[PDB]
């Protein structure tokens, strides 16, 4: 291949030009996100039933839904969960490498089956069947404040709704509030009086609002001497509040029929007035703009900022849009500090071939060859079926030294041989493609050897080594196939011949540059030779070295991503339990107060009634979007320095209730600081007041007799909360004449509402609603017994057969695999491992009787398999590239050789990171870098990087002992002729990595994580090999 | 009651592994079987549908609400979720329904 | 103005859709019906019934 | 009970509105007569299996089942693959019955 | 704001309006490309595409 790709530079160039156009079609046909398919196919249900508490709605739909979601293919685990408000969720958990479509509709499949016995009140609303796993682009907020919610909502859901789910990119627009309905506010008072109640209502309401079907004039079995057909439009429904205050509910014998203005307030208002969204103190709407898959960001966030301004081109007096958070934005960023990193390493290459080659036709040679290989890569991400990411364009960050490597060390062969032997370059390349083919050849399948079992494990961490291997090992390839074919064309066609003894004898500025570099490498050699006798001890320090950079790597804390800023803070409000939502809307106003009066934090979404840890009356969150990157380049200006200011304000000004603050963290699906969950499952099904206690004395176990960081070990669901249980005596209502229905229908109107049928507003369909009185249903006194089945009946009130008296009972219900569940948590507190601490909570679980079991959740199902998918894939990966080392250089000793540069670069990069948490643990913050996925890879690049290096050194130094040489002689020229390009492209990688170690900014944390790894390992690898690779090869070639 | 404890503990933990297709328990699951004697009904003058209907009647859940609800006036403070049983789960309880 | 111009032949360019119908309009006067003592379930079953 | 104004805005447009964001999707036509009796027909571009959109019209056609009209989710809504040409016309003769 | 669309092979053969010269370009920049490989010279395919 090197020596047909030489003579016929064209045949190299098309192929380049080819490679070019594949990769301009792979760019133009490839998804933009922020977030690859990390997650697992996660179905929830959300079942709808107003006016109930927890364990009535998990009683009643829950443990009949969960009973029959069990054989679907891929099935991992289930949850339930519910609370007091009415509404519960079934959270369906699958496998990996599982469709999520047919899973979808393997549920529906299911659930039209379970809801023919489910209650006629679900029926209603519907149980719809959705996934967990969307995307995120955009958040469209609307301030007004000249009018409500409900009417933003209803312009939202008319002219801005149906607009913006058009355009391309668009997935699926959700809108954050209920819709208008048709409130009956009814006055119990006024039925007792006019003697009515609400069953006639309902009836009334379903009777006359109704929808007529009258057919058609001159139907198909008609007679002779028919000729016009028409169909006859009867609209007998109505659609105006002054139309549905006239309902006649019983007709008198004289006149003046019961009408529903009377009786009842109607008209017009939300659905369950559950849900506040505030910005700033005013009323504001909310929408999730979610995107599509194999869809577009960057543009698709212009179009709706387009469609936006035109709607707000036609926006009444008072309405306009804002958006506050944006997720388009995090990707333009990463490909700008892409291009700045691609031409800060052509400016660095150009300087320091302008300075080593002493010419300017070999600069150009690996500019020409770099972009061709990035376009390589791009086609095979294309045409693996990926995307464009942050972890995408990060790995094509890092493999920027590694296609310049092989584009420096082949042209400064061909000068080296061109300067040395004098020769023309035609010859001059086949002597050094000749030469370093096989070298480079080896290197790449080494390379290859690496990178493929990073694309080889399994769940979250495997999702995100996939899209680093193969971006790498494509990349890594291309320039490999660029570096055979095309440079060779370009250092016999491009370059000049060199003139005897007149180059390389400059006058000027290089010629001292000249000296002292040839000086440099006369007393490099030297050392080497003094290095080269004492082969001992040497070799003893090299394996305490070893050994302390196993321990200094032992040491080290682990972690999956480190978090990092994103521009807003998560904040959560709970207040006590029986809270309305009057002191939580007062407590909100003193967070928006308190979040005012930082300079960092620019908006704050508020939302009341809503959280992640459980949603009810009190319970509200919200979220404190910073400023720019560019005005927050101070010290305490990061998103945790605000968190902590922001709970330094809240435990001394928010009196009422308590509020944390504290930063999101990445991927949610990857769940970086949830410990270790406990989920105490019973097998018995005791009760709750024996789970509760069970789990307290976990709680106790694990504080006083444990380790688990006993100050942040809590139950992490929902304490109990005081209610008002009741007491059916029906030895009372036999002896009377009192029955059941009656009892249930007048409570399930008094304290809960009712859905009864539809009616248009203005083309669409909109609920109608009855809630009776709010003001009557206020104190815990509730006499409205009545309904003797012979007449009306109004004999004794709800207090002898009622016999109401407080209680303390539970607001929420979680069921884990069938059985309810407790929610845990543990913390790994002083260099623990998990490994041991689920063995102690395994004995802790067992010592209790039979009936308790346990289960793992979330982050932790992970952890909780062995550890045999690291070492074992290591192993294999080594034993790999030593096989291909042995069928490179023909025999096996040497690769044990070149095998002995692997620990130098981990016990670089631990010697690097521990100085950085030493440094800056003295002078800033807790240091925020472990053994986390960016600390792995920079390694597996600086361990690469330092193989390349050795197999380059032990070629040259093969070759050398054939033309009657020793090992020690030709380890020594192989030494002086490797220190230049060894040199050049530690200084290219070092200078090129510069602005990566102090970058700051947004996503600064990984670009840290990835640059003080790569730029330590590489310092202390370079300045190890350059003196342990021919010492090795020295004493494995006398030791063999 | 080992058919009851198989519907319940057994057959929906090894009807998840991947490859089972169906678990067909030979028996059932326990359930409340009223036995009624003909000979009587005619002596009270009753039938099966006054049972069924006084069955339907009395046995059913009772979903109450909630005490001072999210539509609330300036001035709530206490908000208390009110819970009804309103149902059976004995037989000595079942043994106790009103016919007429 | 597509057809005759010479293109388009004249006798095949129509219209693809139904062409509107008159059809009958059926108007319910609820004051009626209250002061003569009709509900609106009769007049829904006969107009379903007929 | 419906004319071609209520039943294209309350029951095609919701699924027509939602439809969006299957992948492939060229164009869309829903059509409505008097007699209540909708179509959606989805188009989708060449070169495309119907196996993977045949169920994702079913995913994002049952999120929208609970906005429609109780009427409308009895009969539910039927899914029709089908082409629009004819192939053959088998033609039935004889003369000893009736047609029926 | 009254646009039309087309349906069916209309559809296909507006589509089909600028894929002639693109196709047209792309054999072009094919055989040149090929021919300039294969026999080693860029004045070559020149004379072959005129
Ligand atoms: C794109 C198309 C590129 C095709 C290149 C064809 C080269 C044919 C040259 C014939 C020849 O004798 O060269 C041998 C290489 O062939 C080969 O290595 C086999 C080439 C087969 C296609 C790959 C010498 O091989 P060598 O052993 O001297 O040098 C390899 C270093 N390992
Ligand atoms: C090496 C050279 C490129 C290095 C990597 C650049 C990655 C660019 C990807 C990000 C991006 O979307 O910008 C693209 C611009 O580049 C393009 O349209 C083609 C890029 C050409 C690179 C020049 C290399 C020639 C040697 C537009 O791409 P898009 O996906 O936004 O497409 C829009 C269709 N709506
Ligand atoms: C799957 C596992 C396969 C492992 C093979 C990995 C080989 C990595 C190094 C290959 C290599 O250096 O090839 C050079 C050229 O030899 C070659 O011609 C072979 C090149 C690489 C494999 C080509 C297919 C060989 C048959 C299989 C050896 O160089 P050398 O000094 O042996 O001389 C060769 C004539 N120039
Ligand atoms: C690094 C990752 C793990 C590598 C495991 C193998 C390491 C072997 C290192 C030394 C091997 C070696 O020197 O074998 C030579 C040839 O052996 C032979 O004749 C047979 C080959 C021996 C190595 C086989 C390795 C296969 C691994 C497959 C998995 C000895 O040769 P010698 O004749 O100089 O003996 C000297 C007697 N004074
Ligand atoms: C690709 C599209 C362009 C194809 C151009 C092929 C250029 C071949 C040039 C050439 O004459 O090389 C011949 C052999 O090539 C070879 O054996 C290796 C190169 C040709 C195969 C690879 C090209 C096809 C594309 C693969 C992808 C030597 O022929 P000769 O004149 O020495 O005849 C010997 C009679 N005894
Ligand atoms: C558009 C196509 C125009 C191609 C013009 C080719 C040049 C013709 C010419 O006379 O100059 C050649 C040099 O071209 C050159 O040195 C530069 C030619 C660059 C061609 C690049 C084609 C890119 C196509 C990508 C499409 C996507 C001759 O020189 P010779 O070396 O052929 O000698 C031939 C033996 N006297
Ligand atoms: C990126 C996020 C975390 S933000 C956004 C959320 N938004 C809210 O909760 C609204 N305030 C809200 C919710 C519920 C009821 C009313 C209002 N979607 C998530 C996501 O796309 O994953």
């Amino acid at each position: 291949m090197a020596k047909f790709f030489i003579d016929r530079p064209i045949f190299a160039w098309v192929i380049s030009i080819f490679i070019i156009a594949a990769g301009i079609f792979g760019i133009k046909s490839l998804p933009v996100s922020q977030y690859p398919s990390v997650a697992a196919p996660t179905i929830t249900l959300h079942a709808i039933y107003p006016g109930a508490s927890a364990q009535v709605m998990e009683g009643s739909v829950l443990s009949v839904i969960e009973r029959n979601m069990n054989g679907v293919e891929g099935l991992d685990y289930m949850s339930t969960s519910a609370d007091s408000s009415g509404s519960g969720s079934v959270s369906l958990t699958f496998t990996p490498d599982t469709d999520e479509n047919l899973a979808q509709v393997e549920v529906q499949n299911k659930l039209s089956e379970v809801l023919s016995t489910l209650p006629a009140t679900v029926q209603q609303y519907g149980v719809t069947v959705s996934k967990a796993r969307s995307n995120f682009l955009m958040i469209v907020m609307l301030s007004s404040d000249v009018q409500s919610t409900e009417e933003m909502n209803d312009y939202a859901q008319r002219n801005v709704v149906p607009e913006l789910q058009r355009i391309e990119g668009v997935g699926q627009v959700r809108l954050f509030g209920a819709q208008r309905a048709m409130r009956i506010w009814v006055d119990p008072k006024k039925l007792q009086n006019y003697n009515l109640s609400f069953a006639d209502v309902g009836s009334a309401l379903s009777a006359q609002n109704i929808q007529i079907s009258a057919g058609s004039i001159g139907s198909l079995p008609a007679v002779r001497g028919q000729t016009v057909t028409a169909t006859v439009t009867a609209q007998g429904q109505l659609g105006t509040a002054e139309e549905f205050g006239n309902v006649i509910l019983r007709a008198n014998t004289d006149g003046s029929n019961i009408y529903l203005k009377d009786v009842a307030k109607v008209g017009l208002g939300m659905e369950d007035y559950s849900s506040s969204t505030r910005l700033n103190g005013v009323n504001t709407t909310g929408m999730a703009v979610m995107l599509s898959n194999s869809g577009n960001a960057m543009a698709t966030a212009k179009a709706v900022k387009e469609r936006l301004a035109v709607l707000e081109k036609y926006f009444p007096q008072g309405m306009s849009w804002k958006t506050p958070y944006d997720t388009s934005k995090f990707v333009e960023i990463s490909i700008e500090k892409v291009i700045h990193t691609l031409i800060e390493a052509m400016v660095l290459v150009f300087v320091v071939m302008y300075l080593f080659l002493q010419n300017i036709r070999y600069t150009l040679i690996p500019t020409i060859v770099v972009p061709i290989s990035l376009l390589g890569g791009f086609a095979f991400i294309s045409y693996m079926g990926m995307s464009i990411n942050v972890l995408t364009m990060f790995a094509m960050i890092l493999v920027i030294g590694i296609v310049v490597d092989d584009a420096i060390v082949v042209v400064e062969n061909v000068e080296r041989i061109m300067a040395g032997e004098g020769l023309p370059p035609k010859e001059a390349t086949k002597k050094a493609m000749g030469q370093i083919s096989g070298a480079v050849i080896g290197i790449t399948a080494v390379l290859i050897s690496v990178f493929v079992p990073l694309a080889m494990f399994s769940g979250a961490a495997g999702n995100i080594y996939k899209q680093f291997a193969l971006t790498m090992a494509s990349s890594i390839a291309f320039s490999a196939f660029l570096a055979l074919t095309l440079t060779p064309a370009l250092c016999a066609t491009m370059l000049k011949t060199i003139p005897k003894g007149h180059h390389e004898e400059k006058k000027g500025f290089f010629g001292w540059f000249n000296k002292k570099f040839d000086s440099w490498t006369h007393g490099y050699e030297g050392r080497v030779a003094k290095v080269l006798r004492k082969t001992f001890r040497m070799m003893v320090v090299y394996i305490g070295l070893a050994v302390v950079g196993v321990f200094l790597f032992m040491r080290l804390p682990t972690s999956f991503l480190p978090t990092e800023d994103q521009g807003f803070v998560m904040v959560s409000v709970q207040l006590p339990a029986g809270a309305t939502k009057e002191r939580t809307d007062a407590t909100l106003a003193q967070v928006t107060q308190l979040a005012k009066s930082i300079p960092e934090i620019e908006n704050i979404i508020t939302v009341s009634g809503f959280s992640f840890s459980g949603s009810g009356q009190n319970m509200a969150m919200g979220f404190a979007i910073l400023k720019d990157w560019n005005e927050r380049t101070a010290s305490g200006s990061d998103a945790v320095a605000v968190a902590g200011k922001l709970t330094g304000m809240m435990m001394g000004t928010l009196k009422d209730g308590f509020g944390i603050a504290v930063v999101p963290p990445p991927i949610l699906e990857l769940g970086n600081g949830s410990g270790l969950s406990i989920n105490l499952q019973d097998r018995n099904n005791t009760g709750h007041t024996a789970l509760l206690a069970k789990r307290n004395e976990l709680i106790q176990k694990m504080r006083a007799s444990g380790l688990f960081d006993p100050s942040t070990v809590r139950a992490g669901g929902l304490e109990d909360s005081p209610q008002l249980k009741i007491d059916i005596n029906r030895a009372a209502a036999a002896a009377q004449g009192v029955s059941f229905a009656d009892i249930r229908t007048a409570l399930a109107s008094a304290l809960s509402s009712s859905y009864v049928s539809d009616f248009p507003n203005q083309g669409r369909l909109q609920r109608v609603m009855v809630q009776a009185d709010g003001d009557a249903r206020m104190q815990p006194a509730d006499i409205l017994n009545l309904t003797v089945p012979n007449s009306s009946g109004i004999a004794v009130p709800l207090s002898s057969i009622a016999t109401v008296s407080w209680q303390m009972g539970t607001e929420q219900s979680v069921r884990f695999n069938g059985y309810p569940a407790m929610e845990l948590s543990g913390s790994p507190a002083t260099g623990v491992s998990t490994g041991q601490a689920m063995e102690a909570v395994q004995k802790m679980v067992d010592e209790l009787g039979s009936g308790y079991s346990l289960e793992w959740g979330g982050q932790s199902r992970e952890e909780a398999k062995g550890g045999s998918q690291t070492i074992a894939l290591y192993a294999l990966a080594a034993v790999a590239v030593f096989l291909v080392l042995a069928a490179l250089y023909e025999s096996w000793s040497i690769p044990l050789a070149v095998l002995l540069v692997m620990p130098l670069g981990l016990a670089g990069a631990a010697a690097g990171v521990t100085g950085r948490n030493l440094f800056e643990g003295l002078l800033g913050s807790v240091p925020s870098f472990a053994n986390d996925i960016y600390f792995q890879v920079g390694f597996v690049t600086v361990m690469g990087l330092s193989a390349k290096n050795a197999i380059l050194i032990i070629e040259f130094a093969k070759d050398l002992q054939a033309q009657g040489k020793s090992a020690v002689e030709a380890a020594l020229e192989a030494a002086r002729l490797r220190f230049r390009p060894i040199i050049m492209t530690s200084f290219a990688f070092i200078l090129g990595v510069v602005p990566l170690y102090i970058a700051g900014g947004a996503s600064s944390a990984s670009q840290r994580a990835i640059g003080t790894t790569v730029f330590w390992g590489m310092l202390i690898g370079t300045l190890l090999s350059v003196f342990l690779v021919p010492l090795f090869y020295v004493v494995v070639r006398k030791f063999f």
